[PDB]
C-alpha cells in the first residue's frame, strides 16, 4: 500500500504545519529559522511519522506536491505567511 503510506505521511506532517497545530506547537516553532524552514530530520523523528516510515527518502516523495508545505534543501516550512510562525529558539 506504498500510496495510501505516502498519502499518511503527507496527511500528518500537513496537520504539523496546519494553523490549528502551529498555534500551541512552541517546541516546532523554536526549532524554525527566520524563514520558518526547520529540519526534516526533526519532523522525521516524531512518532508518528516513526510509525509509518523510518526512510527519510519516502517523506521526501510523499511531500512533492504539498500545497501546504515546501522543502528546501533538507528542510521544510508552512508555504503561507512563513515568517509568522518562528520563536527565538
Ligand atoms: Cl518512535
Amino acid at each position: 500500500s506504498q500510496e495510501l503510506l505516502k498519502d499518511y505521511i503527507k496527511r500528518q506532517i500537513e496537520y504539523y504545519f496546519s494553523v490549528d497545530n502551529l498555534e500551541r506547537d512552541f517546541f516546532l516553532r523554536r526549532k524554525m529559522d527566520a524563514d520558518g524552514f526547520l529540519p526534516i530530520t526533526l519532523i522525521a523523528s516524531f512518532h508518528r511519522v516513526q510509525a509509518l516510515t523510518t526512510d527519510i527518502s519516502l517523506i521526501f516523495a510523499a511531500l512533492k506536491d504539498s500545497k501546504v508545505v515546501e522543502i528546501v534543501d533538507e528542510k521544510v516550512r508552512r508555504r503561507e505567511e512563513p515568517e509568522k510562525w518562528p520563536l527565538p529558539p
